[PDB]
């Protein structure tokens, strides 16, 4: 069928340098992050470090539901989300549309490292185009070396 | 002296962690992310035990727990998680959380750092916390762009 690719932790940080230049062109440092769970832990983890950001939310998805939806601070006017791929684009639409609802006077933009082409809604920000297979090491190195 | 923490320590941590939680406690129905230092390690414990409930919460100093998760009725074993513990002071924070608006719950913690004179200590640690540590987290990256 697909064939398979892989994203090693490597070109993880390689991208996520190229992700925080790209998002700071298009609304300059965000003042808190909205986590995706569980695919944005990591990166988000690894950009509210970078830039210094203490105020880190987590959202879920599961024909969708939204699910621990943050309350943000009222000073915070600048929110990235961040997820790891936009596949169909519904989770992050959705996610997106209970957030700026539920903050109507604070500006959401949104980042992902990979984004498929054929999505009915793209982030804000995506580096590279999605293939039908790619897994990612936060799903398959532990048990690699579990296996070894 | 100065130690860096790297991804491949991490993954080698990580396994043991799990065998370690499992002995304790068995596999967990649901993780607490403590945000920031819990974020990358619950993102891979969570796929590891193949469990989509996973909620942050905050601790940020002085101190305060914010951004407390609702988890829902059904998850009744809890691990919570986080990657040091020096005073233990907010992890012993977020555990009172956690119970005071669940009473009904029990919740574990796990870290991979735990410093020896520490005055509240995780249910489950794997190493003693030397003087200082660099996470591959904290400083891959910056080290990555500046070299
Ligand atoms: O060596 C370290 N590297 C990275 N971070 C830390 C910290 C702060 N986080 C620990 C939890 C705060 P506490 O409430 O338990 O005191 C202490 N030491 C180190």
């Amino acid at each position: 069928h697909h064939h398979h690719h892989h994203y090693s932790y490597e070109t993880f940080l390689k991208d996520s340098l190229e992700l925080v230049k790209q998002v700071e062109q298009i609304c300059g440092v965000p003042e808190a992050l909205v986590c995706v769970m569980r695919g944005g832990m990591t990166l988000t983890h690894f950009l509210s470090l970078h830039w210094d950001l203490r105020e880190v939310y987590g959202i879920n998805a599961i024909a969708l539901k939204i699910e621990n939806i943050p309350t943000i601070k009222d000073h915070l006017k600048t929110i990235l989300v961040v997820d790891e791929i936009v596949d169909s684009g519904n989770s992050l639409e959705a996610v997106l549309k209970v957030l700026q609802d539920k903050h109507p006077d604070k500006k959401f933009y949104s980042a992902s490292l990979f984004q498929k082409t054929s999505a009915k809604y793209k982030a804000d920000a995506f580096l590279k185009d999605a293939p039908e297979w790619i897994d990612f090491f936060w799903e398959v190195d532990l048990k690699n070396l579990k296996s070894h």
